């Protein structure tokens, strides 16, 4: 199945390299902008996005008018929502970056948030675009075998669930 999927733009706690999961922070100005020019490059296909404001509003941007799913929400960073990668503790920093046994307190678990992405995506019956998290296109990315690290702002379009069909950016 063809589906689209775009990391929002980027927030301030981009730049400031804080974990960013259910914290609703807003697009910044460039933002915007990397929102804007996905306009046009993005496919005319039915559009799904997180609820949080930055994959909403980006959505707008782009030119679509997406049906909100919570399950397209970035993971739930728990107590750590906010935290500082760099401050973040060695376990959490291996967890993360190998993709596996991470569960923040008051937080979700990987292996819980993977369960929420891949179901919600099993569940589309069409080619579709959704507007979502750098940790939900990530989950996507490692499940093809891939390094899922892609820019704010930028998509990526895969054969759910067999293969990556191409990684867009744009600067």
């Amino acid at each position: 199945m063809e589906l689209w999927l775009v990391r929002h733009g980027e927030t301030l706690w981009n730049r400031e390299g804080r974990l960013l999961g259910w914290t609703d922070m807003p697009l910044t100005a460039e933002g915007e902008a990397q929102a804007r020019r996905l306009k046009g490059a993005l496919p005319s296909l039915p559009a799904f996005s997180s609820d949080l404001l930055r994959a909403r509003r980006t959505a707008e941007l782009a030119g679509f008018s997406p049906r909100l799913y919570p399950e397209l929400r970035e993971i739930h960073f728990g107590a750590l929502e906010g935290a500082l990668w760099e401050t973040l503790d060695p376990r959490y920093k291996e967890a993360l970056l190998r993709f596996q046994g991470f569960h923040p307190p008051g937080g979700e678990s990987l292996s819980a948030f993977q369960e929420r992405v891949f179901r919600f995506l099993e569940g589309l019956k069409a080619p579709a675009v959704l507007f979502t998290h750098g940790g939900v296109v990530r989950a996507v990315l490692r499940a093809l075998g891939e390094d899922g690290l892609v820019p704010p702002g930028s998509a990526v379009a895969v054969d759910w669930p067999r293969r990556v069909l191409v990684r867009l950016a744009l600067d």
